[PDB]
């Protein structure tokens, strides 16, 4: 029953903050306010 | 068994490749200093 368990997928939304402030991160930094 | 419901989950995988191709297009294309 979907297993209840979706432990991967979990894992990859936290990948997906991960993400969007690694980049958003690396912009951010080289604009330099 | 229970709800639990990964169908959400996967929409964020999704979005993990929009989130991607996303700031990749914006700095690629002309990241603002």
């Amino acid at each position: 029953c979907s297993t209840v368990s979706p432990g991967v997928l979990a894992g990859i939304v936290v990948g997906d903050l991960v993400l969007t402030v690694l980049i958003a991160l690396a912009v951010y930094f080289l604009g330099r306010l």
